[PDB]
């Protein structure tokens, strides 16, 4: 406690011993006179180590002090090549310094000498921090790139610098430049790297991931870099011909799209915390790429995926409406007289008539619970909400049938606790699949998500109170009176289910109390919708997040179903001879 | 699945053709050398059709490559003439890919060997389709006069190029000017063409109409073209004299109104589905035409009409807050105790005392709601809603009377299911009547909405509970406390009607489903009246919409209305020596 205190102690401390150090503060004031009657008469320790682990001529590098750092590298040139002991800069030599600064002259005079242009500044200072201002690499051609000076560049290249250089995060020099925050000038700076690569297709340097396995273009998609994506886009773009003001480009899309496995933009982009990567799916390769895969394919498999979710919960509901008997039996009911309770357990079953009807249908309750855990639980192995927290609620949906299923076959006293979580968890999981007049449009979500949460209330209080005496709190006595009574609950208009005379159950007070957040959020979430759509462009914020949503949802749908379902985005090209790549056929219009 | 991917692919098998050809492939590459080492030794297939049927001076045409062009005309002058032969572009010439390119040397040198000037592009690339970027019609003078190259049009009329030309949607070049983005720069194309027309008083190109019967002018104001609209005003308006600042302008006023009969400019404005052309109404010339529709004749005729619905409205009810008796009579209300009602069925009618004074009503009521079906149901054979949902609800009021009607007469039970929706029907379709200092404006509206609604609703929820057992559940046992508790009901103030230990009529439970829906959604669009009238300019957004639906009104009531009232706008011009149309007399002044 605290780490910054250190190398703010250390920045005086080294200050401190520049002011003592005749010779480091000769370096610093750039005084020529005092370094000639100090390294000639009398002989000082020119190796001097400051409280960085710096040489007279890193300090004379720090500061532009050229005329004192040419009288340091001729009294001792082996300076140029002692690198700071330091552990903040472990691994800088003068080079680094003078290649930030910009210091032509020095940089021309060091590489004069000979020094190391692949040293490898490790020092603490120089990692990809987010308590460092600044991330340039180690190697003094990534400290030029960053920097714009393309004159440094090329001078180092001319001395031998490897540009398939890598730092302990394994980036190349492309892999920095779009780090950077000039990203309109690191796009030429991009370019003047790429010519001295080795002209060879294999090998290419724009091919080099990164540690985290991704190339230069593929990461500009996930740090959300539209200026430098925009430019990757020139190189893996054809225009096939132009009719007038049409233009009908052809777009690579093979680093953008599956697979892979994890390794394709759209994943990336919809799983990263980045909201900055949001944009990239805007842009004109990708957008037209999405936009496809959900008006056909996309669009179809999530309603009709959606119809079966409706079928299968209403079942569950079918199953629960007509739950097991039986009378109390039970002369429990004069003691405790605050107890209303009617209980019904089982069995007592079967007893077949009607009872095998909803036998098939506890029976689809469960191996679709278990399907839906076969599709989920396989998939948490290999988790971000964009996207809606669907598939935390779908697990613990099947999670509370097979609970409800261990709570049979045990004849225990709370059925009720856990098959009136899995009304609720069922059915507002379907009002995440709204994702199927921008007043309007946000309007129908809330007439479909509030239509869905009564739904998934009033089953749940008719349970609540199916066993419980309806003489006493009868708000939901049988089902299409639940639904009427907890539809006038939705809007306040009932003063809602209230009885202190008589002990209701232990899951009204929890049920109802869940019933009355969603109930007040959802007439929140109107009011921001209706103000939200017209008092300015945030309707536009308002908007791409649900379009990303819908992208999120459109990722989702390709990786659990099949191959033969659902075919590849794009046109592949082999016969004809484009190879072997997937490529999409873009045209568009300008005025 | 799909259409556009045949496209895709087949863009992608043309430049695979033109890869493989090497007389496609010279033609688009531009290699001079290739073609003469391949059409003088050795004698290639000249007439070689590509992947898209296209001939080699196709290709040499799509990629300008006039050196390479011409040699592929003077080794094969037949290449001119010869279309593509396939189904995405059949009709097109070499020639229509030389307009629109504006190859002004290879347009002149195709015209020199004698290109058609009348050739139709029937491809379905070239149809007037949402899924092509561009709709520049069928001949080659069209595509010209689309791109903006007056050089090229002037130069396809000296060889012939019909102006009066149609495509297959019977769309002359000035039809096609209209439906251009640049409207600011089709202006100038537009008078060009003009110029060569038979000047002619008969037979006018700007009097040819569309296939859909649409004159280009009528087109503009159909499409919402604002800077052609303005530019076609100007040759149909005179300027009678200048009084200083003032300038009283005479305007044409012809293809402006009705009638007719469909053929007019308000009405396609009115019922079209094209938001963009609501901004016509709101011309120089058109805005002083509606205004004085509305001021007089409109307005009053709208508040006549409005009086009368009114009267009709409260009679109806009249029949209804004291509707036919008797008792119970049966000892049913012994068994099944949730039953609350007192039965009352008829007849046991006439009886005449008080009751002639009703049979009179219910007679008004009847010849009412079929003379509302005489106006409205020969309306429909021949529906955009602006415009308010006043006719859908209109003929469904009529319809519950009428089948009230044949409630009775059979002495059906359910008497009230159907006489009650009537009630709701009649008075809500009375606030569409309030079409007749912002934030004031449109708090009225609530005022005049709120209260209609609950005359519509207390006047149900008391024949809902007219029948029924006033000691429980007894909001509505006369008609004057009906009012007080839906109008408290109206905002929540009262619990709503809530009883569980007795059976409520099916009736209850719907029709306050519905008002506990209409009653948040006046107060909903209540907040937007008092917000979006000061947040922003959106007031605007806000008002035309309301003057939209003024001028849509306006243009309802001067369909049915005779010829003895409301005398058509304007002034005729026979005797004064104008002939033979209506002009408006519109004086402006400028600052
Ligand atoms: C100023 C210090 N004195 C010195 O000789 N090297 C240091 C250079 C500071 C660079 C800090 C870059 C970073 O924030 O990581
Ligand atoms: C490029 C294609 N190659 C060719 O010879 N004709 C085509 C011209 C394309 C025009 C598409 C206009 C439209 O979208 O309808
Ligand atoms: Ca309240
Ligand atoms: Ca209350």
């Amino acid at each position: 406690e605290s780490w910054a205190q250190s190398r703010d102690e250390q920045n005086l401390l080294q200050q401190k011993r520049i002011w003592e150090s005749p010779l480091l503060l000769a370096a610093k004031e750039n005084n020529v006179q005092a370094l000639y009657k100090l390294l000639k008469f009398e002989g000082c320790e020119v190796h001097q180590k400051g409280a960085m682990g710096e040489t007279a001529l890193h300090i004379a590098a720090l500061y532009d002090n050229n005329e004192a750092a040419q009288v340091l590298m001729e009294a001792a040139p082996e300076l140029v090549f002692e690198p700071m002991t330091s552990e903040l800069y472990e691994g800088q030599t003068a080079l680094h310094i003078a290649v930030i600064n910009q210091n032509v002259n020095l940089v021309r005079a060091l590489l004069a000498r000979g020094a190391s242009v692949s040293a490898r500044a490790t020092g603490s200072v120089f990692h990809y921090r987010p308590h460092n201002l600044i991330y340039y690499g180690e190697h003094p051609l990534s400290f030029a790139a960053c920097v714009g000076s393309e004159e440094i560049v090329r001078l180092l290249i001319e001395h031998g610098a490897d540009i398939r250089a890598q730092d302990s995060l394994g980036n190349t020099v492309l892999h920095i430049l779009i780090l950077q925050p000039n990203k309109t000038f690191a796009c030429q700076m991009y370019n003047l790297l790429l010519s001295y690569d080795g002209g060879d297709h294999l090998k290419s340097l724009e091919l080099v991931p990164n540690n985290q396995g991704l190339t230069p273009f593929k990461l500009a998609g996930v740090e959300g870099n539209i200026v430098m994506f925009q430019h990757l886009m020139q190189k893996r773009k054809h225009i096939q011909w132009t009719y007038g003001p049409l233009t009908s480009t052809l777009y690579d899309l093979t680093e953008i799209d599956s697979s892979g496995d994890d390794q394709s933009l759209l994943e990336l982009i919809v799983t990263t915390k980045k909201r900055e990567a949001r944009q990239i799916l805007d842009q004109t390769p990708v957008k037209e790429l999405v936009s496809l895969k959900w008006k056909r394919y996309g669009r179809p498999y999530f309603c009709v995926l959606g119809a079966i979710y409706v079928l299968y919960i209403i079942c569950f509901t079918m199953c629960c409406v007509y739950r097991p008997l039986k009378p109390r039996i039970t002369n429990r009911t004069n003691p405790r007289d605050n107890t209303l309770l009617q209980q019904k357990l089982l069995q007592e079953a079967y007893v077949t008539p009607k009872d095998d009807l909803r036998l098939v249908g506890e029976l689809v309750s469960i191996v679709g619970a278990v399907i839906i855990l076969l599709v989920e639980i396989p998939d948490i192995f290999r988790q971000t909400i964009l996207g809606g927290p669907f598939h935390v609620i779908i697990v613990t949906y099947a999670f509370m049938v097979l609970v409800t299923m261990v709570m049979r076959l045990t004849n225990s006293d709370g059925e009720v606790v856990p098959m009136s979580f899995a009304l609720v968890l069922g059915w507002c999981n379907v009002m995440y699949f709204a994702r199927g007049k921008m007043i309007f449009g946000d309007l129908m979500r809330f007439c479909w998500q509030m239509a869905v949460v009564i739904l998934g209330f009033a089953s749940a209080f008719y349970i609540i109170f199916q066993t419980e005496d309806p003489d006493e709190l009868g708000h939901f006595y049988d089902y299409p009176m639940a639904l009427f009574s907890t539809f006038e609950l939705f809007l306040t208009i009932i003063d809602g289910p209230a009885n202190y005379d008589v002990d209701l159950p232990f899951m009204y007070s929890i049920t109802y109390a869940a019933f009355a957040i969603i109930a007040t959020l959802l007439m929140l979430n109107l009011l921001i919708a209706m103000m939200g759509d017209t008092h300015w462009r945030v309707a536009h914020e308002r908007d791409e997040l649900w379009r990303a949503q819908v992208v999120a949802t459109t990722v989702m749908l390709e990786r659990k179903l099949p191959r033969c379902l659902w075919p590849r985005s794009g046109i592949c090209g082999r016969e004809y001879g484009l190879g072997d790549r997937w490529f999409l056929r873009v045209e568009d219009r300008q005025d």
